[PDB]
């Protein structure tokens, strides 16, 4: 398990930061939804792998942590007068999930590797953002950054628990390249994990 | 907020308790699954009603409480050597969901009333089981009673928040009738919410 910047294929582009700072409300609402989706994804993995007890125990606890984050973002939004509004999911997680192999057991390994990338990128991007944010939001985002690093390690360690070290290294190489492409490519919308607007 | 025996159309039949006691490992597995489905159903409502702030805040916290229950049952199965075996869902929750009207805003109100019945029945049924179980399981199930009553109250209170006292009384009367027949009808598989074997 390498360090975050080493694991990831590129830093967050300055142009993404610029767009994010100009629309922190869209950022916050999509961030709130992402925390919820992390919990919902963790539950879908429990349902899909109902006999993988190690997975089930980790995902149940992970889902609860992400639901806390979801509620914390909602409280921050309420404090700052950010109303709720429909914000469709971005392309990011769907693009990464297209690289998952369609057959067990490597389907599960690839799914967990994609999860490690989503959490690692979230940690890197929080870190890129906080020097530009106000004190309250930077403090909040700094706390979340630490949990993302833990979740990145947790996802990658679960993948090794179920996968061959050699196939994981090649899976990481494939998703790392596609992840970098999703992060550096032009994008039509601002999302927490969007490309360059 | 009526009392639980008053809210429900029927007590847990004695024949169901005798079946449950003769097959406590299946009961525990289905119970674990029911705690997970409660949290998963909670997250589904957040997804469907993603700008209803009151619903989203209550269901996030509810989902976390039910995942704690999910993990507790898992730890109890470990202590008692219950294998993680796939156990199909019962007919109960899906039977109740067929009564949900197809158009908003009464669609949401009906869904919340169904949630109230499921939690009220779980409370009634835990209470019926407790005096017959061993000490460890009896105390565990007794500690869940207070949570289920609270969840029954929460669902019903949420239905009143989004709906007219007229159509809620109308909905409660219809679901009560369908729920008691699900509980009193013959059933071909022991589940926590199954009918009579
Ligand atoms: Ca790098
Ligand atoms: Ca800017
Ligand atoms: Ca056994
Ligand atoms: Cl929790
Ligand atoms: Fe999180
Ligand atoms: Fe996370
Ligand atoms: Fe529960
Ligand atoms: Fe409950």
């Amino acid at each position: 398990i390498p360090e975050i910047d080493a694991f990831l294929g590129c830093p967050t582009p300055d142009a993404w930061i610029e767009a994010a700072l100009a629309d922190q409300e869209t950022l916050l609402i999509d961030h709130k939804n992402c925390e919820f989706k992390a919990a919902s994804t963790a539950l879908s993995l429990i349902a899909k792998y109902n006999t993988h007890l190690d997975l089930i125990n980790m995902m149940s606890r992970l889902a609860r942590e992400e639901l806390v984050h979801h509620e914390q973002v909602l409280r921050l939004m309420k404090r700052r007068g950010v109303p709720l509004r429909p914000v469709s999911a971005g392309r990011y997680a769907s693009g990464l999930r297209r690289l998952v192999r369609a057959h067990e057991p490597v389907k599960l390994v690839d799914t967990l590797v994609v999860g490690a990338f989503i959490e690692a990128r979230s940690c890197e991007r929080f870190a890129a953002l906080v020097p530009h944010l106000d004190e309250e939001l930077g403090r909040f985002y700094h706390g979340l950054l630490k949990s993302e690093a833990r979740h990145y390690q947790g996802y990658l360690k679960l993948a090794h628990n179920y996968g061959d070290e050699a196939d994981i290294a090649r899976r990481v190489e494939l998703v790392r390249a596609a992840e970098m492409e999703l992060i550096q490519s032009p994008d039509q919308e601002l999302r927490f994990h969007s490309g360059i607007p």
